[PDB]
């Protein structure tokens, strides 16, 4: 139908914003933190701790695929890296400060994202 060819248009465009939305966040994460998955040979107990891991190029993919529906979906996967590394790592450590500095960086930039997104439709 001619509906579902507007609505598949309509998830490309968000997946466009959605993909320059995730380069941003990304640069805020300059030492790499958060780029890969938590290595289960390396972080063995992980999934004893954390029970949704999260990671950008986990996020890439599913972006990539159009799996992202909505805003709220992409940053609710967001907020799980951050939220996982802040309970995983102690205060004291250079991964739960790079978190921290994630999530109020990134914070400024999901504010205008979902202007844009409300703005657009």
């Amino acid at each position: 139908s001619m509906e579902q060819v507007a609505m598949e248009l309509r998830l490309t465009e968000l997946t466009r914003l959605l993909r320059s939305v995730l380069d941003q966040l990304q640069d805020k994460d300059p030492a790499r933190i958060f780029a890969q998955p938590v290595s289960l040979k390396e972080v063995p107990d992980y999934l004893d701790h954390i029970k949704h891991p999260m990671d950008f190029a986990t996020m890439r993919k599913r972006l990539e695929a159009q799996g992202y529906k909505n805003l709220h979906e992409f940053e609710e996967d967001f907020d799980l890296i951050i939220d996982n590394c802040m309970k995983y790592n102690a205060r004291d450590t250079v991964f739960y400060r790079a978190a921290v500095r994630l999530r109020d960086q990134g914070g400024v930039v999901l504010r205008q994202a979902r202007r844009e997104v409300d703005s657009i439709g």
